[PDB]
């Protein structure tokens, strides 16, 4: 990790001086949710380029009455960021006073029961880069954030998932809310058929390229975490299919679901403990 | 990636000035195929050491009436190369005007139906280093080569595999041509029993230490790809076996198969699209 | 790898000139075995800071009559060491004249038949970082240590494991000695439920964060290898459990087991070929 403890403190102190807002919730907007900052009131925006130590914009504002800090644009391993840069904002959030992190992403559906446009609550994850030691916590532990060996078995808050199921029901959507396991791999290529079959056999329901390292750092520093995937495509599972994953369809799925995603997150603000 | 687009251009230009050959086919010769360059007519040879930006020798020549460029010797992750070095030649090939890449390798047989000396057409792959983000495409995307998120589900050209089956028949070899999934891992050690069992349970038929990153880059830049593995050993699947994988047996299998592999590739030239 | 053959040689020379002891056994003490040096007679201690090229202390002394060199403190990937630093001592031991390496660790129990406090003999391993090329042998091969492609299928000496079972039975312990496959991942976080389930389905019995690199380098240089894990916790396998892995209970389990682990290793010395 290239950052010192004091880097995170300096960045938090800088933000705290430059805004009077004091959010308890941070939201990292993945695909389909880039427009969520447009639902904020009393919005104050900082370009990442103007914030000390930041590797896009960070927006402080109020979402459905709740003070939030939002990343419009996140960082990815596939773009060449190390995980200690990808996750820098999460520790800054903790030092700002945030207590809950909401994460979202786009993902391919491995579970054959999913459909394009589904929302999948993340109940759990599989961190494939972590199996080989690629991990934002690699290196000396900063005890001022958390412990050397943090547990991940309770990462995705149970109460929030129950409340998300309730909220969804009250929104009266025809399509049910999905829930399952998100597997992170590095990307940026999409998977072969053989890779898709094995990922599904690992127990995964959705595959993507982000989120997990953010969650690990969030849990290490004691944040409550809730997340979901937008299912943008059903991954190709056989050789006979003329289907082929492509950015175009992912972008189009994101566009079609944007309103539903934003609405759902906005409504969920009410369920986050104060 | 330490190379700029202009680095690839410089190397392509250097080669195009040093030879008047204009190949449509590139062959990366894996174990057992090192002698293929000796079958070329009107061969012109360049040591890797002399070629600008190259991390063996590169040979331009005619094989069975088709103009080829051929890597005698390739680069491996286990020798300490990053994938952006391993795959440098593939993008150069595209800039030379190559349209089809033939790749080969040696591999251990995970499928118990394989025998030493079998050729396995590669129908698909599993990229284990890519699960952790070790990927030649990591970093900012070069759009002059291809898209940010390239698909891999159709990587191994279906027509070529059909024509390879037909070509093998024409050869009257008594051993059938195999076809299956190659899994790449870093190496250089051979697998434990527990590792072999889990790799077979992932759906892999053969295990090796190369090829996949070159295929990813090839597909990203639009090349047609055909590949195969020489099965040099049946991997050890139980603790009771007195068998043990060893380089000597791998070298011996390559020697015994060399003529058949060279003949197969030569004959396959007639089936590569023009 | 930052070390040349001469660096290892220099380090070995230096140790050989600074002690008269000529150990044939090396012990890398994992969790629970830190106190084993206290059972050494005629002990001479070198701080790692004293030894040329070393990335804790190295203790030469006599264990149950048998000359040993023991690492009190090993190096871990999760603390930011590359595997070429983690495994540096193993090659030094070979150049000292060591013929047998004993390794130990703490691990989480994936096999539901295990209980906290169990000792699991390592019959085999799964090297997940090695699947992505994170391997202490990556780079140019040094033939003076071993071959380019060393086999791992016979890594854990069969005779030593049989003798360990006999020793345990003669100790009269009522809990049986376990035996199985250890899977290494990077850490330092503990696993999610989904990860635990998939690792069990890979065929692993215990999961930890060390050892495997040391074993690969040991086998590459021809050392006999024996190892075990102390099972410090039963990994969480379902979402209904209120359990949660924690360092406090791992430390406590090691503390409780220490006197027995030290006794077991001490008695096992008699079973090493002389
Ligand atoms: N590996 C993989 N990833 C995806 C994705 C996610 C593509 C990248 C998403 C993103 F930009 F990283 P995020 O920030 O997670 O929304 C969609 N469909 C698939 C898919 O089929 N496979
Ligand atoms: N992982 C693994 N690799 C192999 C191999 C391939 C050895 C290396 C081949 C090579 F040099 F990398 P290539 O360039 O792919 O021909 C033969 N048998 C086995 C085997 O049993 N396991
Ligand atoms: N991945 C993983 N590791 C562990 C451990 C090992 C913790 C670290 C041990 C160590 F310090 F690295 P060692 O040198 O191997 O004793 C205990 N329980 C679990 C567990 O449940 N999961
Ligand atoms: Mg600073
Ligand atoms: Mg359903
Ligand atoms: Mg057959």
């Amino acid at each position: 990790n290239g950052y010192t403890y004091e880097d995170y403190q300096d960045t938090a102190k800088w933000l705290l001086s430059h805004t009077e807002q004091r959010p308890q919730v941070a939201v990292i907007c993945g695909s389909g949710l880039g427009g969520l900052v447009n639902k904020l009131t009393q919005a104050q925006t900082f370009d990442y380029s103007e914030i000390p130590n930041f590797p896009g914009r960070l927006v402080f504002g109020i979402l459905n009455g709740r003070a939030c800090v939002m990343m419009q644009g996140r960082f990815h391993m596939y773009e060449g960021y190390p995980f200690w840069k990808v996750t820098f904002p999460v520790r800054v959030f903790r030092l700002l006073g945030v207590e809950t992190l909401v994460v979202t992403n786009a993902a391919g559906g491995l579970n054959p029961n999913f459909e394009v446009g589904d929302i999948m609550l993340i109940r759990d994850h599989i961190n494939l880069p972590g199996f080989s030691g690629e991990n934002p916590l690699r290196g000396p532990n900063e005890e001022r954030f958390g412990v050397r060996f943090p547990a991940m078995s309770d990462a995705y808050d149970r109460d929030m998932r129950q409340k998300a199921h309730s909220t969804w029901k009250q929104m009266g959507e025809q399509r049910e809310l999905q829930e399952g396991t998100y597997v992170m791999l590095g990307g940026p290529n999409f998977e072969t058929v053989a890779e898709c079959r094995l990922l599904r056999n690992l127990g995964a329901d959705a595959v993507g390229m982000s989120t997990v390292p953010e969650v690990i750092v969030a849990r290490h520093c004691g944040l409550r975490v809730f997340g979901f995937s937008l299912i943008t495509n059903k991954v190709i599972m056989d050789y006979e299919s003329q289907g082929k994953a492509n950015h175009e369809e992912v972008l189009e799925a994101g566009k079609q679901a944007a309103q539903k995603l934003e609405q759902f997150v906005s409504l969920l603000m009410a369920s986050i403990p104060v």
